């Protein structure tokens, strides 16, 4: 018995969320759909601009963490905030959800940071994040007595931006491996892919990482091609187990030359998609982590990611658990 | 042509939003339904028991007045927040919304007040409120020229706890009366008239209150009784314009001996009750400053107040001028 199903390790973020409609993103050169990084003035000018908002805890491996312990998975978390207000609330809401985390603020200066994320009538989201405080996650947060003692430890893509996070993540896949446990990343968006992608290549290609996540789009950056068949067959030449999402049409989970084709569930509307890939991956870890076939590790990412998708909000406000028993999935 | 239609007066507080059982009220002595102030110390220790959580601008007065510009109508509001990123969030939400908001802060400590509400499963909140640099305003954050430009000034019952907030409404009675305004309060809560009963008719019969808002419970606590047609009588009595809400039995709008019965919207279900009041004064007080019929303003009244009673968070996400024109209230 192990202390952790799930590590995530990640940029922690607070979410700042309004609906705008698709003009407002033009106007504002906002890529949508995409996560736009920007600097401490561009926060304050988009601030500026955008309508009355809401606050939730976000950060895209934060939401898997809280995703693995709303379905009873037992999950830890890495990652920085500052010693403020909005560091306190993202402090209590993933450790309220049951989720280990200790990760200690180095002061005030800079900032937690935060992601104002605009939703369009169609329910994208076009996110605008202000590291801030991720940007001091370093190899000296890396709680060894945790790495060794999780199942799976799973890590953003978007890691790479930040100087030296990638320090503690080649610190975590060393000691994940000598303890005989399993390294896993998301490739969290195709300009991220875009920016990094001989680094995410080398880190399947050299084993440091197990278990890939990625959507239809970042599978198609990573090998800049327009033909999804082949971005399949080469991230299955890539690495161990790649779980690729395809929204509405569900999602593939390879394994050397092994496909489980999984459906998406019944929707009523959707009305945010804001963290549909990392619940994608809460329910995927969870299941994988419970022993359970590759098919239902993909069967409970989209029941995670369809109920997710229905909320505004990253990180689901109902039970996960309830929904799989009720799901037939457990 | 004035400025301002509506300018409010409140405490100016972030909410902290979750859901809970029965159980846990009872377990943490909350008293349901109720606005509980909270010190620094019970502040922490029932955030510590409080799950994953949700931000978002409140402010009973905050949210009246934002009411007010989503329906279209001119808004100011006074209210004291920290210069911190909580007392940012807060200037910002109501900003965003289109009202004046010009009240400067007067340091970082007491911090921006918060308050803990929790939702239970039939929808009803308990709101747990820590005043923090609510305390500071008084007489120094009226802005004379916006009292005297405003059609109505609308402030809270609660703002009796605080220690000097009592002194800046006299301040606005006096120019708002010099300036043949009116002067609008709210009961709040039930508590805070039990806490203020002698103050509050005081202010109804000396005639530095024109409009009062109340709902059943509040108009049953300021006359201690269990008669509400009793309650309905004395209201009308004590003051110019009553309007009392009866929750889903709608509402009753008093002058003098008329009485002008308003139906509840009916609703698909309940999910938090938060805002509903402030709603109902936003609504109403929007169509007073529009010159519309009594029974009117109670009509816009409930229907902003329905809405708010469907969605999470205190402030409507939706356009509640859009509503207004389908309803025929335009
Ligand atoms: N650069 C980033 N790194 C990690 N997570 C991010 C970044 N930008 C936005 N997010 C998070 O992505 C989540 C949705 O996947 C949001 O909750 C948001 O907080
Ligand atoms: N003491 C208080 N004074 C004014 N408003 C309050 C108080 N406590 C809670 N509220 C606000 O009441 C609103 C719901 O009517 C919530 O948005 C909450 O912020
Ligand atoms: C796999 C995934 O991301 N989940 C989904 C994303 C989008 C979407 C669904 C169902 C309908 C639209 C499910
Ligand atoms: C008059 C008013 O406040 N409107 C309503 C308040 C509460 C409530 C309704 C319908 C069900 C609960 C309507
Ligand atoms: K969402
Ligand atoms: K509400």
């Amino acid at each position: 018995m192990t202390r952790f199903d799930v590590l995530t390790v990640g940029n922690a973020i607070v979410d700042i969320i309004s609906r705008c409609n698709d003009q407002f993103l033009i106007d504002n050169q906002i890529t949508k759909a995409a996560m736009n990084l920007i600097d401490a003035e561009r926060a304050e000018l988009l601030y500026s601009r955008m309508g009355p908002a809401l606050e939730a805890s976000g950060g895209s491996a934060g939401n898997t963490a809280a995703g693995v312990a709303n379905l009873g998975g037992k999950a830890a978390y890495f990652g920085n905030v500052a010693a403020d207000q909005l560091g306190d609330i993202f402090t209590h809401d993933i450790r309220a959800q049951g989720v280990h985390y200790q990760t200690k603020p180095k002061g005030a200066f800079p900032p937690t940071a935060r992601s104002m994320i605009f939703v369009t009538e169609d329910g994208e989201r076009s996110m605008n994040t202000y590291l801030g405080a991720c940007v001091e996650l370093g190899p000296e947060d890396v709680e060894a007595d945790v790495v060794a003692d999780a199942k799976v430890t799973y890590f953003e893509g978007y890691l790479w931006d930040p100087p030296r996070a990638k320090e503690a993540i080649l610190d975590c896949a060393r000691i994940a491996h000598q303890h005989g446990r399993e390294m896993s990343m998301t490739l969290s968006d195709s300009f991220c892919v875009d920016r990094y992608r001989g680094e995410f290549l080398d880190l399947m290609r050299s084993g440091k990482v197990d278990i890939v996540f990625a959507n239809r789009q970042e599978a198609l950056s990573l090998y800049q091609t327009d033909d999804f068949e082949e971005a399949l067959n080469r991230i299955a030449a890539d690495c161990k187990i790649a779980a690729v999402t395809m929204s509405e049409n569900g999602a593939v989970i390879l394994k050397g030359r092994e496909r489980y084709y999984v459906n998406a569930i019944r929707i009523r509307e959707v009305v945010d998609t804001t963290g549909a890939g990392d619940l994608f991956a809460s329910g995927f870890l969870y299941g994988y982590t419970q022993g359970r076939s590759l098919e239902d590790c993909g069967k409970l990412g989209c029941l995670a990611a369809g109920i997710v998708i229905q909320q505004i909000g990253p990180r689901p406000m109902t039970s996960l658990s309830e929904a799989a028993k009720q799901a037939g999935l457990i």
